[PDB]
């Protein structure tokens, strides 16, 4: 986005912290080229000249203003995608009750009871639980007051910059490439969920190529569904973006919000309004207040869904800006945020699409760097989606999500104190797909210290998850 103003204020919003990640027994064995991101400017690992503040906001290099002709085309694309989306999902998009927004509904998890509350609550020493009764699904006086301002469209707010405590490749760690979470006030998240939580739950429940979204999918069971679909096309491309979320221009955001969340599609008039509050935002970092025009805040409610919707419209837009007669059936795709897989029987020239994506402020390049240009002929077995490859399981003939061993090793090398056992059971679910031998090697360091699921048990669990009938047939 475009930083239009920077100012210093009296109130200091703390951002520096201590990492909660520590090495595990596997770290000494795998020696991963990864480490916890720097959470302080004083971190000795940072390179000379690295100012955490600056690096974090360096992604904002402008808000691309689209021509009248391009915005008209973009609206047509947004409306065409919206037509497909609501045709598949239906129009039961009315507001969620306060209780439902807090507790959740089928397809939408409940809100986090103890995560950051945002501003100005964090400066007042108030935690989320002091504002909302998460057990009974009710809100206190402070939130109630804020909701009234939102119903009247008079609500104002500032985002709290939060450093993401996570593992990253060391090269990025040293460069100070610590990612962030733009924490919005809890009442804002609550109201956003009230306005579009219904729609979000439905998108989760209907994930797939038809609506171009993988948000809410379960790789274990869905890779077979996604794999068989894409294996049917002549060409498959996996695209990479640079700062996808930060480079969404205000024109694209506003237009998308205007065409997708219309009252005629079952949404309350305030759904478009609350989403639009995300376009021009104020961010607090220590004593600084930075105003940014354009770009999607990080971690805001429905972030994955919004980014995925934009990704779908971007592809339709770019193809139509280059070719004539392009429609939704000209190609097929699936995306999760900035992650994306596109396919078509037509020999689409993605290299030529670069300038068209640039008109949106987005920079695309092939996911496969062993080629300074897009090529034809790739298949579903050559792409990576959600950090997973599409491999055929020889035992069943079903596709399974396989993660790179270097990635798994890195994941296994660090953990928050007291969570290792639970983390291992989770990663085991990801590692089973790498096969018996690699599975054994990856968990070898933990043997005897923690309970490691047998490869056999996880494989059987997976077969039934992907196809219950197949699991049953094996018993005739």
């Amino acid at each position: 986005g475009l930083i239009v103003d920077t100012r210093d204020v009296e109130e200091r919003v703390h951002v520096m912290r201590k990492t909660k990640l520590a090495p595990t027994v596997a770290h000494g064995v795998f020696n991963p080229e990864f480490g916890p991101a720097a959470l302080s400017n004083k971190d000795p690992r940072l390179n000379e000249g690295v100012v955490l503040d600056e690096v974090i906001f360096s992604k904002h290099k402008g808000d691309t203003k689209m021509s009248a002709e391009d915005k008209a085309l973009f609206r047509r694309c947004a409306a065409d995608y919206a037509s497909r989306l609501h045709s598949v999902l239906g129009t039961a998009n009315a507001p969620l009750s306060i209780y439902e927004a807090i507790k959740g509904v089928d397809g939408l998890d409940a809100m986090e009871p103890d995560t950051a509350p945002g501003l100005p609550w964090a400066l007042q020493g108030k935690r989320r639980g002091a504002l909302i009764d998460f057990e009974n699904g009710t809100v206190g006086p402070e939130v109630e007051a804020a909701l009234k301002l939102m119903e009247k469209r008079e609500y104002k707010f500032a985002c709290q910059t939060f450093l993401k405590d996570e593992i990253r490749p060391m090269e990025k760690v040293r460069a100070g490439k610590t990612r962030i979470v733009d924490v919005l006030p809890v009442e804002h998240i609550l109201y956003t969920r009230m306005m579009i939580g219904r729609f979000c739950a439905q998108m989760h429940s209907n994930n797939g190529p038809q609506i171009g979204s993988a948000v809410g999918c379960n790789p274990d069971v869905d890779w077979q569904r996604f794999g068989t679909h894409f294996a049917q096309y002549r060409n498959v491309w996996d695209v990479d973006y640079s700062a996808f979320d930060a480079n969404h221009c205000s024109d694209a955001m506003n237009i998308m919000f205007e065409e997708v969340f219309r009252t005629e599609f079952g949404f309350h008039p305030n759904a478009e309004w609350i989403l639009k509050t995300l376009v021009n935002t104020e961010h607090a970092y220590e004593n600084k207040r930075i105003t940014v025009e354009g770009g999607m805040p990080s971690g805001c409610s429905a972030t994955s869904i919004i980014n995925t919707i934009l990704n779908n419209i971007y592809v339709l837009y770019a193809l139509r800006r280059h070719y004539e007669g392009v429609e939704l059936d000209t190609y097929t795709m699936i995306s999760y945020g900035d992650d994306i897989v596109v396919a078509s029987d037509y020999d689409l020239d993605f290299e030529a699409l670069k300038p068209h994506f640039k008109s949106l402020g987005q920079t695309i390049t092939p996911a496969d760097k062993s080629d300074k240009g897009f090529v034809l002929g790739h298949s579903i077995t050559d792409v990576t989606f959600l950090k997973r490859h599409f491999h055929m399981d020889y035992g069943t003939g079903f596709y399974k999500p396989v993660m790179a061993s270097k990635t798994l090793e890195a994941i296994l090398s660090f953990a928050r104190r007291g969570t290792i056992q639970e983390k291992l059971i989770s990663v085991a679910g990801l590692a089973v797909h790498s096969g018996p031998d690699e599975y054994r090697r990856l968990f070898e360091p933990f043997q005897g210290l923690f309970e490691i699921p047998s490869y056999r048990s996880l494989y059987l669990r997976w077969v039934n998850a992907v196809c219950g009938d197949a699991a049953a047939l094996e018993h005739h």
